[PDB]
């Protein structure tokens, strides 16, 4: 019910990334909900981000991260150590496209850094849910949702805007709309 809702927020956070040939604007909304019949009034905004917020060839999971990590002054590596971890509470984190499993460069992939946060004592992040089931990457394909699974991550895809959620996140692309297109008619 509030799931489009946040993924329209997360699509207005992909649209500050810069337009790139190479890259695909994602955004990204951490928040902190009541564990069972919760109310979407007592939802917490925990952190936010998008795709090259962070200097660099950054992903929108990876700055919603390290953004937080920033303000509570840990590297961004040891961001599992501050993320809250609450009685009744759980970390659910939106992001328009799947997080990616696989990158091109020697950079970690989204969904291991999402694994990173369930650590020690802390919960880390127990539920994804994304609008498009395709990586922010050019790999394509379903590797981000079975990491999750196999890491006991809870995950959704929402219906409804992978359009416009394709379109923003190619929008730098030469071939932007047939490339859109295509993800479609996967
Ligand atoms: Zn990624």
């Amino acid at each position: 019910s509030p799931h489009a809702k946040y993924l329209r927020e997360c699509l207005s956070l992909a649209e500050k990334s810069p337009p790139r040939p190479t890259n695909f604007r994602v955004g990204a909304i951490l928040v902190s909900r009541k564990e069972g019949d919760y109310k979407t009034e007592d939802d917490r905004i925990v952190s936010t981000g998008y795709t090259m917020e962070l200097a660099g060839n950054t992903h929108a999971e990876q700055c919603c991260l390290s953004n937080y990590a920033a303000v509570h002054s840990v590297p961004e590596d040891r961001v599992w150590e501050v993320l809250p971890s609450e009685p009744d509470r759980k970390l659910v984190m939106y992001v328009t496209m799947e997080p990616c499993g696989k990158r091109l460069s020697g950079n970690l992939p989204c969904v291991q850094r999402i694994i990173r946060t369930r650590q020690g004592d802390r919960k880390g992040i127990q539920k994804i849910y994304f609008g498009v089931k395709e990586p922010g990457t050019f790999v394509g394909g379903s590797e981000g949702c079975q990491m999750l699974t196999a890491a006991g991550i809870d995950w959704q895809v929402v219906n409804g805007l992978e359009r416009e959620i394709l379109e923003v996140a190619v929008a730098g692309h030469e071939n932007r709309e047939e490339e859109v297109k295509a993800a479609l008619d996967t």
